[PDB]
């Protein structure tokens, strides 16, 4: 790749390195991900939806793999962060939780999970945009806080669910600033949520007891109440966040249904300040 004059370095990690890159053709700049490694992908190319960061091109030449993605200059942890004096406004924060439900949606009807929502993984631009990112897909330290319980419990198989307990979370640190559930292990992860939203059975979750990790020895914690989970949202937002934290996969929100919620129903696109 003399194809590209390598602007700066966008992060490095297991599966890969990515560096904001300018297409010595086109002029265009990039985002390029070259895997180091030791067609499915490629149909992704033609998927293109205005809250999912675009993928243009797969490679595959001198026996290396690379990726190449629409570039986008800031990510919403790095907005949190310069927000923490003042906290991102609600309707920004409304209108940021409404476009990731969009993207997922999007993705979901497509059958392609995302699995890793993170805050550093979704991208927002100067016209108010938010857009899905690094969707891992080169499977065919690490933070554990948006991870859903099915697979903090060892299930082989997630769903579509996955990502919206992960938005969830993200929700909630937009609203409160904090990170709702920052364990720092996979058990300290799972007992971060029970110590919040209960050690679940099967009362409120079939079929949990049958996880691969579960151990009928977890602490029983009593449900707190949600009030003190994401004060100061208010009802409309707390009974939209509490259907995304649903225990139960199948009984947890999907990304099309929440878009109907009513906290939606005064939703804006205000425009951020970057
Ligand atoms: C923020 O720092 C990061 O980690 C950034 C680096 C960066 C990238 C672009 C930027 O603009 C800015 C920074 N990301 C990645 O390395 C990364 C990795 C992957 C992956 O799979 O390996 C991605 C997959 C897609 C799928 C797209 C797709 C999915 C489903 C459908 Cl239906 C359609 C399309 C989209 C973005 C991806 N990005």
């Amino acid at each position: 790749m003399e194809n590209f004059q390598k602007v700066e370095k966008i992060g490095e990690g297991t599966y890969g390195v990515v560096y904001k890159a300018r297409n010595k053709l086109t002029g265009e700049v990039v985002a390029l991900k070259k895997i180091r490694l030791d067609r499915e992908i490629s149909l992704l190319k033609e998927l293109n939806h205005p809250n999912i960061v675009k993928l243009l091109d797969v490679i595959h030449t001198e026996n290396k793999l690379y990726l190449v993605f629409e570039f986008l200059h800031q990510d919403l942890k790095k907005f949190m962060d310069a927000s923490a004096l003042t906290g991102i406004p609600l309707p920004l924060i409304k209108s940021y939780l409404f476009q990731l439900l969009q993207g997922l949606a999007f993705c979901h009807s497509h059958r392609v999970l995302h699995r890793d929502l993170k805050p550093q993984n979704l991208l927002i631009n100067t016209e108010g945009a938010i857009k899905l990112a690094d969707f891992g897909l080169a499977r065919a330290v690490v933070t554990l806080w948006y991870r859903a319980p099915e697979i903090l419990l060892g299930c082989k198989y997630y769903s579509t669910a996955v990502d919206i307990w992960s938005l969830g979370c993200i929700f909630a640190e937009m609203v409160t600033r904090r990170a709702l559930f920052p364990g720092d292990s996979e058990i300290d992860q799972l007992f971060r949520i029970f110590r919040t939203l209960g050690t679940p059975d099967e009362v409120v979750w079939p079929g949990v007891t049958s996880m691969p990790d579960y151990k009928p020895s977890f602490p029983k914690w009593a449900r707190q109440d949600f009030s003190k989970v994401v004060p100061p949202l208010d009802e409309d937002g707390r009974s939209l966040l509490s259907q995304m934290l649903h225990y139960d996969p199948n009984k947890r929100i999907s990304a099309k249904a929440a878009l109907a919620h009513p906290f939606f129903q005064d939703v804006t696109k205000p425009v951020p300040h970057l």
